[PDB]
């Protein structure tokens, strides 16, 4: 149980600078603190979050001051700067450049340029971005952390694109298992090299499922296996991935059909 108090007045102020009439309105749309209604700290916290959630602010505060008619609650808000540009920072810190053209950030975010940074609109664009990656089969591609915002108005998106750390080969049976029905570990009559030399993917490249599927087709093209697929594990470095090429060796019966 926490104290409940009657609200006297509500005001909305800039923390610093001035506050456009439009932002002021944004704040009054989403708050529920109201002259004549009681509030508690919890309800003020809910209003602060509603304010953040509009997307236009970098800090938000509620300062209440006691008066004979009740508390006068001031929401003190700091608007976001205007968006100069959205910068994409690929595969940090690794020498792997973006697998993506540089006109991409600007292609996606520009219609937002020269205006107050709205984290709602930013995220709708990050959504278009991650879709560029996937459309090109970079299926692991992923914005990491939260967007960093400069006084200048420059958003830095970190993107972990799917850098591969290790590739290995694992033999199973048709059933999916890696021990035989007597508990012995399955291993290969085929040397690892016969598989990996058919695979273009290497540690240090960004995982691409179209490229990797072609690799799998090419391993399969050797005639040596019944099944070929790839599976992924998170890396020792968790930004990265480990790739496993899983292979079911061809039975003498399978060669006969």
């Amino acid at each position: 149980t926490e104290p409940r108090v009657l609200v006297s007045e509500v005001l909305v102020r800039p923390q610093s600078g001035q506050l456009t009439p439009e932002l002021e309105t944004q704040v009054y749309n989403v708050i529920r603190t109201q002259p004549g209604r009681t509030t508690t700290r919890s309800q003020l916290q809910e209003d602060i979050n509603a304010i953040f959630g509009t997307g236009f602010f970098s800090n938000v505060q509620a300062s209440p001051e006691d008066t004979p008619l009740g508390v006068r609650v001031s929401f003190i808000v700091q608007p976001n700067p205007v968006l100069s540009k959205v910068e994409i920072q690929a595969n940090p810190g690794t020498n792997v450049p973006s697998v993506l053209p540089q006109a991409t950030a600007d292609e996606i975010f520009r219609a937002q340029y020269g205006k107050i940074l709205n984290l709602r609109d930013l995220q709708e664009g990050i959504k278009e971005l991650t879709k560029r990656y996937q459309d090109q089969g970079y299926v692991l591609a992923n914005v990491v952390g939260a967007p960093q915002v400069s006084e200048n108005g420059v958003v830095t998106l970190q993107v972990a694109e799917g850098v591969v750390e290790n590739i290995s080969v694992r033999f199973r049976n048709k059933e999916g298992q890696d021990v035989n029905e007597q508990g012995q570990p399955i291993r290969g009559r085929t040397q690892d090299y016969i598989i990996t030399r058919e695979v273009e993917l290497k540690p240090g490249q960004v995982f691409n499922r179209n490229t990797v599927q072609k690799d799998l087709q090419r391993v399969f093209g050797t005639g040596l296996f019944e099944d070929v697929n790839v599976s992924l594990d998170p890396g020792t470095d968790p930004t990265k991935v480990n790739v496993v090429v899983n292979v079911v060796e061809r039975s003498l019966e399978h060669h006969h059909h």
